[PDB]
């Protein structure tokens, strides 16, 4: 545990956070559109980082904010609080979730636990923790349930990767084609998930929703350790290259306002996972799509995503291949 | 990391696709070797050349097409299995001959009449290859032999950083836009940007450049007793005048190559500067501990020591002394 919080002490990683700007408007107006259920309320902030999500609570009108941080970062949330007046009723109290001693049990939680690929990071387990242990029954969850969808992609940046050797020739005189199967190999033949950001025209089928987390539920602690996913069905839009699928998720608060981290809507630091099979594979408009994906802690370490992937492809046989962030 | 496990990194990383697109995709890089090869033409016609490093053959397609005799490619990671392919696919393995291994135990005919390698990392020594190249040169150069490129020059400026200067004036704009004022973690971002020791590879622009560049070393690779050189630091000293008033973020370490053949006088460089055309070296940028105000004429003095690293020879380390008016003379040692 310790190890992890030390990655948060550092300026870097709060700046980026505070940078995304769709993340950050989302977490904003999720929390002041919440005025009404949490005026003259208590909220936990889990995790609470430089405080500034404490601080949107304090403006849609709860009446105290405790701000739990187990990082130093804790001594800057102070700081941010003083500077905005807020020490009255925004509460910085240093460590972790699960061992802060608060006065009182709260009407909320409010907390950005989500890492690359949903549950990369193992962050959720802290937030459930604090819910059982402080949550008023029937309390409001900032967000309340995240959503995981899956798609299969052409992804377009990797074909003009593996294109590249064959424009060699035309940029400097040599002929470096042959390369085109080793940079196939190199860049789709691995077991890691890759973080990249996609746009809409690398989606090749209706993105499916393969799983939804409500963080009220007693008992989903345990179901993130045996692994949490689902199957999906699905059929291409077009000709194209099959180079994988594309995770991601989205968040919801109590219209209810969505976070999503989805190809088709603005970019987020969170990007998407993207799972390549070891080469492309050729399909076509109306070719079925059919598989399970689950996302489990890794063995070697609860905190580092895994994903099991088994699909099929038309008529092809059933594959499987195992990823790791 | 051991050196077992480091040579294994090493090994792994160019044995992989990644770090070659990168190079190749780097047209000032690979336009300026084509074209400093094609220009000694005349010293290359009928001659032989050694490759050091030659990766998946490129540059040794370029000796040949100048008009070499036969190219030594010789590379020690398993990319030169692609290299065998390109050079057959390119109709040039009966005189392009790609030789597996380190060229410290490559064995070659007879000595060669010409050595290129593209062996430059970030701030010019980081992954220290030049080595490789100057055991190649005492052993299978022929007296008097070409290097390509034949020389490196080091340049340095003081730097007024925009891009720190944004990162580290962010907290002080987020009220602006989202109602909360955090303009008081300025001062923890300046430490953790700013007090490090660590090299930052970053691009810059002319913009950045507080003074006049000041060329503070040159290695001539010809030169016998380079390699003592490497081992007891490569650098020099230098003296500049600020353009203007702006905080003082620290220095900028870049580098260039020159060709020979041509014009004796105006040989073809191969710059890293960040007032030339970008490349994917950036610069190396060594920050003061926090931001220094300087005015028009400030003077700034100083030194600057290129070496490797005790724990690992392949990690560039800067040692920088460094004077800035009328303050005492300051030090920082950064690491890659
Ligand atoms: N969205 C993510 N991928 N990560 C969000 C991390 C936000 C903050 O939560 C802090 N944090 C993480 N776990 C805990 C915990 N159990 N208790 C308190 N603070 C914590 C961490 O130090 C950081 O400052
Ligand atoms: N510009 C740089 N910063 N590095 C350029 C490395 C280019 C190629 O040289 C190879 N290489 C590195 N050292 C050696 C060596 N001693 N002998 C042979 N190949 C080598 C390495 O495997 C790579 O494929």
């Amino acid at each position: 545990d310790q190890l992890y919080y030390e990655c948060y002490s550092d300026v870097s990683v709060h700046e980026e956070m505070i940078a995304d700007q769709v993340r950050t408007e989302a977490y904003r107006l999720g929390i002041l559109k919440n005025w009404a259920a949490l005026r003259g309320k208590t909220v936990l902030d889990v995790g609470a980082g430089t405080g500034i999500l404490s601080i949107f609570c304090a403006q849609a009108g709860a009446r105290r904010v405790y701000a739990v941080e187990a990082s130093a970062i804790w001594q800057q949330a102070r700081e941010v609080v003083r500077l905005n007046g807020l020490e009255d009723r925004v509460h910085v109290l240093p460590g972790p979730v699960e061992t802060v001693e608060l006065p009182e049990r709260v009407d909320a939680i409010v907390s950005e636990w989500m890492g690359y690929g949903l549950l990369h990071e193992s962050m959720l387990s802290s937030v459930l923790h604090a819910r059982t242990k402080w949550l008023k029954e029937g309390g409001l969850l900032l967000p309340a349930s995240a959503e995981l969808f899956v798609a299969p992609i052409s992804d377009q940046m990797l074909e003009w990767r593996l294109g590249f050797w064959s424009q060699v020739k035309q940029h400097y005189g040599v002929d470096m084609s042959c390369m085109e199967s080793f940079a196939t190999r190199c860049l789709m033949g691995h077991s890691e998930i890759v973080v990249q950001d996609l746009s809409g025209e690398d989606v090749l089928a209706r993105p499916q929703r393969f799983a939804q987390l409500e963080l009220a539920r007693a008992g989903l602690e345990q179901e993130l350790e045996a692994g949490v996913g689902g199957r999906f069905r699905c059929s291409c839009y077009g000709s194209a290259p099959l180079h994988g699928f594309a995770v991601w998720f989205q968040v919801t608060f109590p219209k209810p306002l969505v976070l999503s981290t989805s190809p088709l809507h603005p970019a987020t630091h969170w990007k998407q996972a993207l799972l390549y099979l070891n080469e492309p594979v050729p399909v076509e408009q109306d070719t079925d799509i059919s598989g399970e994906i689950t996302l489990l802690p890794s063995p070697d370490n609860p905190r580092r995503l895994r994903i099991l992937l088994r699909y099929k492809v038309g008529d092809h046989e059933e594959k499987t291949k195992d990823f790791a962030m």
